[PDB]
């Protein structure tokens, strides 16, 4: 069977870790009040954080449905998706990881290439993400995405950003192989300088973590169905630079055809565009999505509610803001639009103050 989407898509984008409370009555109480805010809300689409990310190290240890490979932090995934999903009246995405998580040692770790180092290593200031050419990372992480699918009922799934890779990644042994391969000579020094190679290489790259995505959907949609939607976060920069696709192993136009959704972060604080240049990218952003027939019908933009950063005090970012660039994309010509985090404890966004730039049924 097949499930409609009504036109356009206004989506939330919300994590579970204030809503978790040690005390089962106050977490009761929090997820009546997540509940009632979207309903209130009254837009089209959740993308439901499904692991837990207590600290923002960019790697998942524990997750909030029962499983065979990660501790349950908590049961309540299933629990607060089939509340909004029958009476805050939106879709419900399972938003999960693709590469990040905390398994077995023995798997495959991405690492990537030092310059005038010999031997690959871990990035510190990237996601801490398993090999997608680690035929057993593929295996368990297909484990876990089959876990979540048998237990929760949900009407589509995020993959998470974390699908990327550098231009001076994967440098790991199986990636090396997988490359060897793909008929790719020599090592990833020679790969990555070699004029013509080093775009079929980024293109390699890409596709596979496409590949590895599609093979996890497909897991899915063989448990619940083939009405199950499929989103993923792209990186703005592989929209608006699209050479940058040698670095984040993204690419647009793969994203369009392989998904329903491709949620664009499109968050100019976050790629350090200035406070008063950030409304001229959101413009250029998405002059480049019209120029591209029909991607914006098949595009989310998602706007940041919170400014991170380096030190982990994340900035608000105000509700007038939020629904100014909301604005700014309606006046031009943008229809399908959300934001990221969303904050019930503080009513942040709030809902009065972003429902006239956000919710399709508000009126004067
Ligand atoms: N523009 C640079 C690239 O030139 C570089 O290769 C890459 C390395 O990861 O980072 C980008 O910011
Ligand atoms: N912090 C990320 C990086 O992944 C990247 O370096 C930067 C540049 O595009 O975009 C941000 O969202
Ligand atoms: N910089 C972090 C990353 O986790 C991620 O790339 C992004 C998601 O919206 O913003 C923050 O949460």
């Amino acid at each position: 069977g097949s499930h409609m989407e009504k036109s356009p898509q206004r989506i939330m984008h919300i994590d579970l870790d204030y809503v978790y409370d040690e005390n089962l009555q106050q977490m009761d109480r929090n997820i009546d009040v997540l509940i009632q805010r979207v309903k209130d809300m009254q837009i089209s689409t959740v993308y439901l954080q499904a692991f837990a990310d207590p600290d923002g190290d960019g790697l998942v240890k524990e997750v909030w449905f029962p499983n065979r490979l990660l501790p349950m932090k908590a049961d309540i995934f299933s629990r607060v998706a089939w509340q909004l999903r029958t009476r805050s009246g939106v879709n419900i995405y399972a938003w999960m990881p693709v590469l990040s998580w905390d398994l077995d040692p023995t798997l495959t770790r991405v690492k990537y290439l030092p310059t005038g180092e010999k031997k690959a290593q871990i990035h510190p200031e990237q996601y801490h993400r398993l090999s997608p050419f680690d035929d057993r990372v593929r295996a368990q992480v297909g484990m876990l995405y089959e876990d979540l699918a048998g237990h929760a009922a949900f009407d589509g799934i995020l993959f998470h950003d974390d699908a990327l890779l550098s231009d001076y990644e994967d440098a790991s042994a199986p990636a090396i192989t997988a490359y060897q391969q793909a008929g790719f000579s020599g090592s990833l020094s020679e790969i990555r300088q070699n004029p013509e190679q080093f775009k079929q290489w980024a293109r390699f790259k890409s596709r596979a973590l496409t590949d590895f995505t599609l093979e996890l959907s497909a897991r899915v949609k063989a448990i619940r169905g083939p009405h199950i939607k499929t989103a993923r976060n792209i990186f703005a920069l592989p929209v608006i630079q699209p050479e940058s696709e040698a670095w984040f192993a993204q690419n647009y136009a793969d994203f369009l055809k392989s998904y329903d959704w491709t949620a664009i972060m499109a968050m100019p604080y976050l790629e350090g565009v200035a406070e008063k240049s950030a409304d001229q990218w959101l413009i250029q952003l998405t002059n480049q999505i019209k120029n591209i027939p029909q991607a914006k019908d098949k595009s989310i933009l998602e706007l940041q509610a919170q400014n991170w950063q380096k030190n982990g005090q994340h900035q608000a970012i105000s509700s007038q803001q939020l629904a100014h660039w909301m604005s700014l994309l309606q006046l031009n010509g943008v229809k399908n639009y959300g934001y990221y985090p969303d904050n019930f404890l503080h009513n942040q966004p709030e809902i009065d103050l972003i429902r006239p730039e956000f919710s399709t049924a508000w009126y004067p």
